[PDB]
């Protein structure tokens, strides 16, 4: 109940909500059908317009009239955007020179820069060029401010997941909006976007920057608006309480546009009638910053200009039906359209199968538009598995296409030429990043980042510290001019063991055999220093990775490359080595197919064994140094040390060989040497984060040798392709990799071809951050560098993703 009798007056857009049954006059009374009576007469005035004309300028006040032109509008803080303009012969924004913002200039009373958040829905990165004509302001404030060539969103590229992750540093699967629409199966409960539900706190995880702000002293304006509320009435209400007395005036405002996402739906990314909604996006912006000059605040405020996804081409004619692949159709329920997310109809249906459901659309037709997979077995960098409101079942869409449950679903619910929602790589997909004001940088061009970034720093920007959250908080400090967040590394839990030779070879009874047995103080005084890490600088060029938890290991030296060998997983946790682009390519020796070494430095309890590969049906094994880039036939000898030796399905070996035998030394050629750390991944309850050994819910059979669900490399060289990999005097380049360790290649459809037309593919789609292997390995790389530590955050936030030029 809401008595709706109660007065608007003196109240509109109040900055406190009151509860029922008394009447609201914020902006968001409409959405909850609150409003007092009078809430559009007083509040959504309109007569006369937006704009002062000639014959408005000195006019003796009229309360009626969407705003003013009389003579004590500056006072009251109620003029028409462009009073100065048309009445004392000031210049609009967008016609003044820019001239770098140094220091802030505010009036008396204001403690910081306020920030203000223009959020614009699907505005596509490729329009900051494209349609670079018709928007002057955006274009000003791009080009003189700090800009990104583009943001990337978040998975899905839906609304409410990255208006969300903006507001709150977090991946969709942590802040629990993990679609535009969901069932929670605890609550019993769906959130759709018409609707109450939607409304209840319980959605809503983390803490959004509103909240945070609050919860510090800083107050917020409130973020939101009616649908109804026209934009001029919302910059109209932003500048009004900028008026504000010092203690009741908020330091952080938000802008919420509609457009372009709704005319895009319409008309695609690039239809003709899309000029039109750019041009009027472009007004708002020269409305906000012409009312910010009026106030003398137009070098004070932060702006923030910032989309939450592109907008690609979609019809009706490019949907995949699941009814062209599953005969029990009606046994599940789809979450359709640019993802699809499948769950049973009816939990009381014990005949519900989800591997039958998988199989029957793994690859079942030659130019399939989707592919289907497990939840956990999705691209990490996704990070869309840990939440129970994403369903095991997912199916990734190829951009440009819909999946949809039945024909029926399509012309019984073409109408739209545009939607978004796709992998967060795709070019489409990608939106803006704009910074204006006295703590962004001038005329400043940043690299692309993710969106998850921000939260931390419009924390920064208001002097706030942030909720704990998914951003790596100073890999963002290059875009500001001041407030920078200093970070310190964490410090290293463990610290290694060197172990020197403790072991005979006969204390060993591992099953392993070796024709190692072919047999000099030249070459014996030389392998000693190769064991104690002579060319440790050659194979370890940023430092060992620091252990950030509590583990037992030791480091071990080799001619060719360095591990930290985990005695309580028996494998490595990383391999570092240099391969320089002068490299060559080896195979293995016949003599030498099957040797498996025992390492004299480790004893049998902390060694793997070969009989329990030999039993175990299923598996088999690999290594992290690749025996074939050896740089001599005595070197190979180390490779085959049970110490090197990983578990691997030999559907597995097929990508792993390709990728150590024929990718390794391309890249060592294309980009002048490269340093390749690589180790395994344990992540069984798909939380991003590294497995305890409790948690490991496979061993290779007979043997406490657990079995990782991932294999990570992370290859760096110099940014500087003229200067080789070792010998690099600055900024770094870097590509990763999480590819996931599978029994089967069914992901890639075309594996029964050579490795040559599928491999690679796999590896870019499985493309990562150095940071995501940081979270799902609990190490932490690049600590001995000679770059800053800013500098290093961001090349560990890096992302290579493949896609060709935005
Ligand atoms: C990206 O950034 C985020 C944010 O930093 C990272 O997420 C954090 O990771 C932590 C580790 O997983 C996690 O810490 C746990 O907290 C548990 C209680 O937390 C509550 O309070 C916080 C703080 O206010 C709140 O944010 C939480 O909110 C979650 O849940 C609510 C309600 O369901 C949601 O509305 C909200 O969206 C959020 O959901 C997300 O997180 C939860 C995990 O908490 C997931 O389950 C959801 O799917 C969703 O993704 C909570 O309200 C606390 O219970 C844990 O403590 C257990 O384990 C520790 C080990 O140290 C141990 O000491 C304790 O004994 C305890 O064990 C007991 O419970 C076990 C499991 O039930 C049981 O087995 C035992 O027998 C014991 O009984 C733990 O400390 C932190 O909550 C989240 N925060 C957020 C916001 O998600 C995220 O990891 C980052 N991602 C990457 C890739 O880096
Ligand atoms: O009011 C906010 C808000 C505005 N700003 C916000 O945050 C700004 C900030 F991130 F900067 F903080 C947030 C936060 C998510 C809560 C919400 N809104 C109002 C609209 C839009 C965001 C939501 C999504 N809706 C839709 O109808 C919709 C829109 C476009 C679509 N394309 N395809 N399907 C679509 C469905 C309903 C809601
Ligand atoms: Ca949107
Ligand atoms: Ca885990
Ligand atoms: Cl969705
Ligand atoms: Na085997
Ligand atoms: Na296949
Ligand atoms: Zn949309």
């Amino acid at each position: 109940w809401t008595a709706t009798s109660g007065s608007c007056k003196g109240r509109c857009f109040e900055l406190q909500e009151v509860g029922p049954p008394d009447c609201r006059c914020d902006n968001l009374c409409k959405s909850y059908s609150s409003c007092c009576h009078d809430f559009d007469e007083l509040c959504l005035k309109t007569a006369r317009g937006w704009e002062c004309t000639k014959d408005r300028c000195g006019e003796v006040r009229n309360e009626e009239n969407a705003c003013h032109c009389s003579e004590d509008c500056l006072s009251r803080g109620d003029c028409c955007t462009n009073y100065q303009v048309v009445c004392k012969g000031e210049s609009h924004w967008v016609d003044d020179d820019c001239e770098e913002i140094k220091v802030p200039e505010c009036p008396a009373g204001f403690v910081r820069p306020p920030l203000i958040i223009f959020s614009v829905d699907g505005f596509r990165a490729s329009y900051m060029k494209k349609g670079s004509k018709v928007m002057p302001n955006i274009e000003k404030l791009r080009s003189c401010g700090t800009h990104a060539p583009y943001m990337r969103p978040v998975y899905p590229t839906k609304t409410f997941p990255n208006l969300y992750t903006l507001a709150t540093g977090l991946y969709p699967e942590s802040h629990g909006i993990v679609g535009n629409s969901m069932y929670d199966p605890v609550f019993d409960a769906s959130f759709h976007l018409r609707g109450r539900e939607k409304f209840n706190h319980r959605w809503w995880g983390g803490q959004p920057l509103w909240i945070t702000a609050t919860k510090q002293g800083v107050r917020a304006g409130t973020f939101f608006w009616s649908v109804s509320i026209p934009h001029e009435r919302r910059i109209l209400t932003i500048l009004q309480w900028l008026s504000l007395p010092d203690n009741e005036r908020p330091s952080v405002y938000a802008f919420y546009s509609e457009q372009p996402d709704f005319s895009g739906h319409k008309y695609g990314p690039f239809g003709p009638e899309m000029t039109n909604p750019l041009r009027e996006i472009d007004k708002t912006v020269g409305q906000l910053m012409d009312g910010l000059k009026q106030l003398r605040l137009h070098r004070c405020v932060n702006v923030i200009f910032v989309g939450d996804h592109g907008m690609e081409d979609v019809t009706c004619d490019r949907t995949e039906f699941l009814s062209n692949y599953l005969t029990n159709v009606d046994d599940i329920t789809l979450v359709p359209g640019t993802l699809g997310r499948i769950r049973a109809k009816s939990i009381n249906n014990s005949k519900y199968d989800p591997k039958t459901i998988i199989a029957a659309l793994t690859c079942k037709k030659p130019d399939q538009h989707f592919k289907p997979y497990m939840k956990q077995h999705l691209p990490k960098r996704l990070h869309y598995a840990n939440n129970r409101r994403i369903e095991d079942i997912h199916l990734l869409v190829d951009r440009r296409w819909h999946v949809a449950r039945k024909p029926l679903d399509v012309y019984k619910k073409c109408f739209f030429q545009g939607d978004h929602g796709f992998d967060n790589k795709v070019n489409s997909m990608q939106t803006v990043f704009v910074g204006y004001g006295p703590t962004f940088k001038y005329r400043t061009k940043v690299p692309p980042f993710e969106n998850i970034e921000l939260y931390n720093v419009m924390c920064d920007l208001l002097g706030l510290k942030p909720a704990p959250n998914n951003g790596t908080h100073g890999s963002l400090n290059h875009l500001l001019r001041t407030n920078t967040f200093r970070p310190t590394m964490p410090d290293e839990v463990s610290r290694p063991n060197y172990p020197g030779i403790m072991y005979l070879q006969s204390e060993f009874d591992l099953g392993c055999t070796c024709d190692d047995k072919v047999e000099n103080k030249l070459e014996e005084l030389n392998k000693r220093l190769h064991t104690k890490g002579s060319t440790k600088e050659r194979h370890l060029l940023y430092g060992r990775p620091a252990v950030l938890y509590r583990t037992s290991y030791d480091i071990l030296y080799h001619t060719d490359f360095e591990s930290g060998y985990s005695e309580i997983f028996l494998m490595p946790l990383w391999t570092s080595y240099t391969i320089s682009k002068q490299a060559e390519v080896s195979s293995i020796p016949e003599h030498l197919t099957n040797c498996v070494r025992p390492d004299v430095r480790v004893s049998p309890g902390f060694s793997q064994n070969c009989l329990a590969y030999k039993n175990d049906k299923q598996m088999s094994y690999g290594f992290l140094f690749p025996p074939y880039l050896s740089s001599s036939p005595e070197a190979k000898y180390d490779a085959f040390l049970v110490t090197n030796m990983v578990p691997m399905y030999p559907a597995f070996k097929r990508v792993w060989a390709y990728f150590q035998r024929v990718l390794v030394k391309k890249y060592a050629s294309e980009r002048n040497g490269v340093n390749v750390i690589s180790g395994p991944i344990f992540d069984y309850n798909y939380d991003g984060l590294r497995d305890t050994e409790d948690e490991i819910k496979q061993y290779v059979e007979g043997s406490s040798i657990p079995v990782p669900t991932h294999y990570y490399s992370i290859i760096t060289s110099c940014l500087d392709f003229t200067q080789p990999a070792d010998k690099c005097d600055g900024p770094l380049s870097v590509s990763s990799f999480i590819l996931p360790h599978r029994p089967d290649n069914d992901e890639s459809c075309n594996s029964s071809e050579d490795e040559s037309k599928w491999v690679e593919e796999l590896m870019k789609m499985h493309t990562a951050r150095v940071r995501d292997i940081e979270h799902l390995t609990g190490l932490d790389f690049y600590r001995k560098t000679s770059r800053s530590y800013s500098e290093i955050l961001t090349l560990k936030t890096y992302l290579h993703t493949y896609e060709s030029e935005i």
